[PDB]
């Protein structure tokens, strides 16, 4: 009797490319590409387990633009330049970026503490600030290859900085290839999401928010987003086809968000399986275990992730010693294994790139121990999404209805319902009446609503500039 374990790592960035200037206004796609988007699948080169990935189409677009040398990234330009060429504004940006990241374990360099305690930085000190910001985001592969430069920790030259930059772009250029490789070799399945990671249930029917939060105020949805919901799904199928040669049969619904209408739309667009959150299961069915394969109306297969296990990795284990965390995780799997006489399917689904910067050494000791341990446990069999979808020796159940929600408390309050987030929906509704191009789809991404009305910390103003620029461009 085995326990079936299914990792599904979700990779996404909203579009940071300002539509009028073409400038990438935040470097987050670059930094998570060099740190996580290649290295997370690259673990499969070293560990004989299965790991699955979701790539949003808008993230794929940006990875391609960087790989082709076409991404004009303003923060990266402040890193690349000789410090003598830095604008006062770029020095300010560098210092502000360092301050935002200063307390993260991946920024634990003594030299960074020295630099941030200095009243003024000369050219050598700025070169160190630039290069250490680069190296703080070094991924697992290059932490080995560049170990000597990493251990310097100080006294970097322009040539060394440029060497690191060149190796980083090599990683970006190999990124889509590694996803093709692990897919073709059967080491993992690759899914995608509707194109710009929107909240499909809201686009189809904004009143679905009242299934969980009856008291929420929402704006007057005087325009229909139902066709746009379809377009996000259809365009994602086309992008994922361009990159892999086939249409996707698995999708990750953004924010785990489902509703009866959304599940119908995914079924109508030929999606065979998705996953969502355990809270949605608990809200939809009186008594239901998350270790079964569910069939929604016999139309589409649904797995509900183990929320506890997913949250342990995504939010808890950064605060643990790596050995203890793996012991805890394996011990929890052992209890699931012993708690049923059938073979449970355990979905661990979370963002694949955001938690590691808070782990010691970028989560590498944790993941190397986890994967090394899992590959040796005879009673655990990790599965691709395809294997999980088709496994015969599992328990299944038909469900007829779900209560609309997301993996944030089973509801939509992170994206709608307060004055500021509702203002964004009002802006989008009015812009949709006059829309002329697909930039209206960009503006439908969940990220813009996530940051709005929170507020409040460096760069939220950048997300607001992007959202409003996309809204403006959509009407031309
Ligand atoms: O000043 C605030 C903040 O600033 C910086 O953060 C910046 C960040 O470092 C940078 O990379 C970027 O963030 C990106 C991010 O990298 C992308 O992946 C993307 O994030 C979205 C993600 O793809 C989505 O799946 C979604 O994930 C969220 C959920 O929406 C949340 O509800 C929550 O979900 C969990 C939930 O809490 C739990 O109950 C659990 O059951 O499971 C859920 C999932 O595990 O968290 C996840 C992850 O955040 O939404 C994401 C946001 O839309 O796009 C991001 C940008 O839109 O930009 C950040 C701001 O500049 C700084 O580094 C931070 O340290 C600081 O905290």
């Amino acid at each position: 009797k085995k326990l079936f374990l299914v990792f599904w790592w979700h990779m996404h960035q909203p579009l940071y490319r300002e539509p009028y200037t073409g400038e990438y206004l935040l470097p987050w796609t670059f930094f998570h590409a060099v740190k996580d988007y290649y290295d997370m699948p690259a673990y499969l080169k070293d560990f004989e387990i299965k790991l699955n990935f979701n790539l949003t189409p808008v993230l794929i677009d940006q990875i391609q633009e960087y790989a082709q040398g076409k991404a004009k990234d303003v923060f990266l330009e402040a890193i690349r330049k000789d410090p003598d060429d830095l604008e006062k504004e770029e020095v300010e940006k560098l210092i502000e970026f360092t301050k935002l990241n200063y307390e993260k374990p991946i920024y634990r360099f003594e030299r960074i503490r020295e630099l941030m305690n200095k009243e003024k930085l000369n050219r050598e000190e700025l070169l160190d600030l630039q290069t250490l910001n680069l190296l703080a985001w070094c991924g697992r592969t290059l932490r080995k290859d560049l170990k000597d430069l990493l251990n310097k920790g100080r006294n970097y030259t322009q040539e060394e900085k440029e060497y690191v930059l060149n190796k980083y772009f090599e990683i970006i250029k190999k990124t889509l290839s590694i996803y093709r490789e692990i897919k073709e070799e059967g080491k993992g399945s690759v899914s995608t999401s509707p194109y710009y990671h929107p909240l499909i249930p809201i686009l189809l029917n904004p009143n679905c928010v009242y299934e969980t939060t009856p008291n929420v105020k929402i704006p007057d949805f005087a325009v229909s987003f139902r066709e746009d919901a379809s377009k996000h799904v259809e365009l994602a199928k086309e992008k994922y086809f361009e990159i892999f040669g086939e249409h996707p049969v698995y999708m990750w619904p953004p924010e785990a968000s489902v509703s009866n209408e959304a599940l119908e739309l995914y079924y109508e667009k030929g999606i065979n399986m998705l996953a969502t959150d355990e809270v949605i299961l608990k809200n939809s069915v009186e008594r239901a275990s998350p270790y079964l394969r569910y069939y929604f109306r016999e139309l589409i297969s649904v797995f509900f992730r183990d929320k506890t296990l997913s949250d342990l990795i995504g939010f808890s284990y950064h605060a643990w010693n790596a050995e203890d965390a793996v012991r805890d995780f394996i011990g929890r799997l052992k209890k699931i294994h012993e708690s049923v006489d059938f073979q449970p399917v355990v979905f661990v689904v979370l963002n694949g790139e955001n938690c590691w910067e808070y782990y010691e050494e970028n989560g590498i000791p944790f993941l190397e121990k986890l994967y090394s341990t899992l590959e040796k446990e005879e009673w655990i069999e990790t599965l691709t999404l395809e294997e999980a979808m088709r496994k015969e020796d599992v328990k299944t159940e038909v469900i007829e209805s779900v209560k609309a929600g997301t993996w944030f408390d089973g509801n939509f309050l992170k994206w709608i319902g307060n004055k500021e987030k509702n203002e964004y929906w009002k802006i989008l509704i009015e812009a949709k009446k006059k829309a002329k191009n697909d930039y209206i789809l960009v503006a439908e991404g969940s990220d813009w609503f996530w940051w709005q009305g929170e507020e409040k910390a460096p760069f939220v103003e950048v997300f607001d500039k992007l959202f409003r620029s996309f809204v403006r461009r959509a009407q031309e």
